[PDB]
């Protein structure tokens, strides 16, 4: 796809070179334009490669004298839009506006160019492969280029500010996505001055078709300067007492009013790295901290203590599993057998068995509750693990009633997934809070690396030992008696957790002594470079990423409790405007001191 526009751009410059009209429009040769138009007559409605006219070419390369000649000899080329799919809708006005050619925009509105002609070309879309996104209307182009003179000059000739594009975005939404944040704020105020002036149907209330007001889009897109500037409209200073200044906050589009209309939900669910800084701002950081200090932090410990007791319940049901002897003379064929199955399905022989039967019941009603609260549908694995645990618990009771050999298989999987999920609640303890995010964000880029390497090193050295020790007998050292144990023993050797094969009575093969020296070296070099490369995330900027991501998790988890829990507890944050001078809106009282 990228080569197409590269081809069509090289194709355009070829057609400009071929057509002497389009060449004179690109080179601003007024001497040749009159020779081509008045003397030896040519097609003045000539269409270029990109569906352009000679006027569109004269507007690209800022050439005013050529454009005026093209309009004095054919004033209908102004209404002419670009016809190609890449520029479907662009007019000669859009090119002059985005080039900030005020004299050409002035002359184009004299001819009466449509200030409402959309530009639906593919290069005008809000896509990553396009370097910019200025919208579709000429009013939106002047707002993005930072030319306040063209903006009002377009409104003078009937430009509509309510004009939404394909994505249902007004000119306000488009400025929020722009890079030059420090200059677009004055442009944002200039556009609002032309509003209707009534409290209803304001331009700041017109939502993006993704359900986003311009204020809401600022926080989602991580636009701090626009969020701060948009916040001036929604805060009421109460009084000024020396350095102290008690101010009131609107809390309308913030907090959690509507289901998905809440902004806090949008900030924690977005993948935008910049959005995590919005909840650190002075309307939100007061809110989220009050929602946590009370009603947030305590309820997280209640659910945690309940889950800790629920798992220690199921743990006891496993350590006190059913009992039964071997009941088979099987421990002689393949005399390495070791099993003593404790699996009989008894019926209510309970001097102390019903104590775990209710524990088996508690483990089931808790697992079906866990399944019926998380499957009806950052903290990711610590909620995918719980549904897999409750899946293993339900398979554990399915492992019963069939009495299969692998009774312990789904039960041992549930015993580890259920416990290691307790450090999910570690994200709300100050100390190991950021620790849990450190071990979590390390499973991706710093765990799969050096394991694909370690796995390839084992695949090499482990299999060699099998060949070396498939000749000798396993009665002696035996670390590699079959190919699976040839791999598993060397894996343990890679982490030095095994003492290394060493027998000093017999004579070891001539290749083991050489290969293990090379193993002890490479298994430690790849163990040290795993330590150093992993470290490389200890910058002073990471000191925030260690903390403000944990706070983002605490803020995200604080929103998790407020949605599902009932309304008898956790009252709405702030104080309602009703029964006060305000009106049925909830406000936060925050005061500060300027030094
Ligand atoms: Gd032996
Ligand atoms: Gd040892």
């Amino acid at each position: 796809w990228a080569q197409s526009r590269d081809e069509q751009n090289l194709l355009q410059q070829k057609r400009i070179w071929e057509s002497p009209l389009l060449l004179a429009a690109k080179e601003n040769n007024v001497q040749a334009l009159y020779k081509l138009l008045k003397f030896e007559g040519c097609e003045v409605h000539q269409k270029g490669a990109m569906g352009e006219t000679a006027l569109h070419i004269a507007a690209l390369y800022d050439n005013n004298e050529a454009a005026q000649v093209l309009m004095e000899a054919a004033p209908e080329l102004v209404f002419e839009p670009m016809t190609s799919e890449l520029y479907e809708g662009q007019t000669a006005l859009h090119i002059a506006v985005i080039n900030q050619n005020v004299n050409l925009v002035r002359a184009l509105l004299a001819r009466g160019a449509s200030v409402s002609a959309r530009a639906t070309g593919s290069v005008f879309h809000y896509r990553p492969h396009n370097l910019i996104y200025y919208g579709e209307h000429p009013l939106s182009f002047a707002a993005c280029v930072g030319s306040e003179e063209i903006v009002r000059l377009l409104i003078e000739h009937g430009a509509d500010i309510r004009a939404q594009d394909s994505l249902g975005n007004t000119v306000l939404h488009i400025l929020i996505l722009q890079p030059n944040k420090t200059f677009a704020c004055q442009m944002y105020n200039l556009l609002l001055s032309y509003d209707g002036g009534d409290h209803l149907k304001s331009l700041e209330l017109v939502p993006n078709n993704q359900g986003l007001t311009p204020f809401k889009l600022a926080g989602v897109e991580g636009n701090i300067v626009m969020f701060q500037h948009l916040m001036q409209k929604r805060k009421h200073i109460q009084w000024t007492y020396g350095p102290l200044t008690s101010t009131l906050y609107d809390l309308t589009e913030i907090d959690s009013s509507g289901d998905d209309q809440s902004l806090l939900e949008l900030i924690v669910t977005t993948k935008k790295r910049e959005a995590r800084q919005i909840l650190d701002q002075t309307p939100v950081k007061e809110l989220v901290s009050l929602k946590w200090k009370r009603y947030g932090r305590p309820y997280f410990c209640v659910l945690g203590a309940i889950y800790v007791l629920y798992i220690i319940c199921f743990t006891m049901c496993c350590v006190y599993r059913p009992l039964k002897p071997r009941i088979t003379n099987r421990t002689n064929p393949r005399d390495n057998t070791l099993l003593q199955q404790k699996l009989l399905q008894e019926a209510y022989v309970t001097p102390k068995d019903d104590l775990r039967l209710v524990g088996e019941l508690v483990s089931i009603v808790g697992a079906v509750i866990i399944l019926l609260v998380e499957i009806p549908d950052l903290g990711g694995p610590f909620h995918v693990i719980i549904v897999t645990y409750a899946f293993m618990v339900l398979v554990t009771m399915v492992m019963r009633l069939t009495n299969s050999d692998g009774e312990v298989v789904p039960m041992s999987f549930a015993l580890v997934l259920g416990w290691c999920n307790v450090m999910y609640f570690a994200r709300g303890f100050q100390m190991l809070g950021p620790f849990t995010i450190m071990i979590q964000k390390m499973i991706f880029g710093d765990l799969m690396r050096f394991c694909w390497l370690m796995a390839v090193v084992i695949l090499g050295f482990a299999s060699a030992f099998y060949i070396i020790f498939q000749t000798e007998d396993p009665d002696e050292l035996g670390h590699f008696y079959d190919y699976p144990m040839a791999l598993f023993s060397t894996f343990e050797l890679f982490l030095t957790i095994i003492d290394g094969p060493a027998n000093y009575d017999v004579d070891l093969p001539f290749m083991y002594s050489i290969t293990y020296a090379a193993f002890a070296i490479i298994a430690t070099l790849l163990m040290l470079n795993l330590l150093i490369a992993m470290m490389g995330d200890t910058h002073w900027r990471v000191a925030h990423e260690r903390d403000e991501l944990w706070r983002a998790q605490v803020v995200a988890t604080t929103v998790m409790l407020e949605r599902k829990l009932p309304r008898c507890l956790w009252p709405r944050s702030g104080i309602c405007g009703r029964e006060y001078g305000l009106g049925d809106r909830w406000f936060l009282r925050v005061e500060d001191r300027q030094d």
